């Protein structure tokens, strides 16, 4: 902290006399003057918590407005250096300054397009300064940092509009280093209550991303986003067609790890046939599909499998792979002979008595 040094008004005036002319109008001439001064801002930031605590306790506010008083989201170096701003020195959470960063018309546009330069167009200074920064920074691009500061910063009570879509079609289209950003937000953004323009864009993007790669449905955050989109059965109704083909995957994919059934000590594993599971169920307890159910079929032997060698006591996965089998059976027309299916009744009631699983549980106890 150079700045506890500061004892008069004239070192105080001198120190931060850089920064009221980056603040000016007089570095403000060009885009590229107002880039190339907010990107010295930045590393001079980046490098000294003595700036950053002298900018929160004394110039807070007016920093905010100058760096949020233009917003673009093709500029995409200064995007960038604004996505760092906000996460470097935020404002509280009830400052209506938050609102200087459109979800609409800036956040939801960065968050949602991968192209970002490589390069900067610049002096050889500039480029030292920028390359300089990236090497520091949480993240390199604004796809990135705009998803984190959507979801760090602006998550409110409100649903923003085309998001869902949008972020559909990123997810879909897109290769991010990690979901779970992305698809949060995506989760976040489909309300319990929606009317039917709503649920057509949940329908449009579910359809979207019913025929997502085998590898993106084993990521936990995509399958969440699936769970809680097909929650709203209207969803499934529209989307009809593309359920044969995701539940094969799902079925695979479950097939593949079927050892892990009853008995996992991989957090990992466990979680990913809990969700592909829920998703399962949450297609075959609704949709009677005449094409799914053949896929579905390696889950008696399986079945078949637990029954002989019956598990003293039984995971969560495994009970909700037994609700999952009792309904494609039913699907199937399989009919248990009388040990299996008092085997099968006895661990869905007693799964039925452990703490939107139970209405279906009760729905499959009629079959048998």
């Amino acid at each position: 902290r150079h700045f506890n040094e500061l004892r008069t008004m004239g070192e105080t005036l001198k120190y931060s006399e850089d920064l009221d002319f980056i603040l000016s109008d007089n570095s403000m001439t060009t885009p590229e003057h107002r880039r190339n001064n907010m990107l010295r801002l930045c590393l001079d930031m980046m490098n000294n918590e003595d700036l950053c605590q002298y900018i929160v306790k004394y110039r807070h506010r007016e920093v905010w407005e100058w760096c949020f008083q233009g917003t673009d989201p093709k500029q995409k170096v200064t995007s960038l250096l604004q996505c760092f701003i906000a996460d470097k020195i935020p404002l509280l959470r009830h400052d209506k300054r938050w609102a200087m960063l459109s979800l609409e018309n800036f956040i939801l546009p960065l968050a949602t397009d991968e192209v970002f330069p490589k390069k900067i167009a610049g002096s050889r200074l500039v480029k030292l300064n920028y390359q300089d920064l990236l090497r520091k920074l949480k993240f390199t691009n604004t796809c990135e940092y705009a998803l984190y500061i959507w979801a760090t910063y602006l998550l409110y009570t409100e649903a923003v509009y085309g998001a869902v879509p949008a972020l559909a079609r990123l997810i879909s289209r897109g290769q991010l280093k990690d979901w779970d950003t992305a698809c949060s937000l995506l989760e976040n953004n489909i309300v319990a209550a929606p009317s039917g323009s709503d649920i057509e864009e949940y329908a449009q993007a579910f359809q979207t991303l019913a025929g997502l790669s085998r590898e993106k449905l084993t990521n936990e955050g995509v399958l969440k986003c699936l769970i809680k989109l097909t929650n709203h059965t209207t969803v499934l109704e529209l989307s009809a067609d593309l359920l044969p083909s995701l539940v094969r995957s799902l079925a695979m994919s479950v097939q593949l790890h079927q050892n892990n059934i009853v008995s996992s000590i991989s957090e990992i594993k466990t979680n990913l046939l809990i969700l592909q599971l829920g998703l399962l169920l949450n297609i075959v307890s609704e949709a009677t599909t005449a094409a799914s159910t053949e896929e579905l079929t390696n889950f008696g032997a399986v079945f078949r499998s637990v029954f002989v060698k019956k598990p003293t006591e039984m995971s969560f996965v495994l009970q909700l792979f037994l609700l999952v089998y009792a309904y494609s059976a039913g699907a199937a027309g399989v009919q248990l002979p009388p040990a299996e299916a008092d085997f099968l009744k006895s661990e869905l009631e007693a799964f039925a008595t452990d703490v939107n699983i139970h209405t279906r549980i009760t729905r499959v106890l009629e079959t048998l």
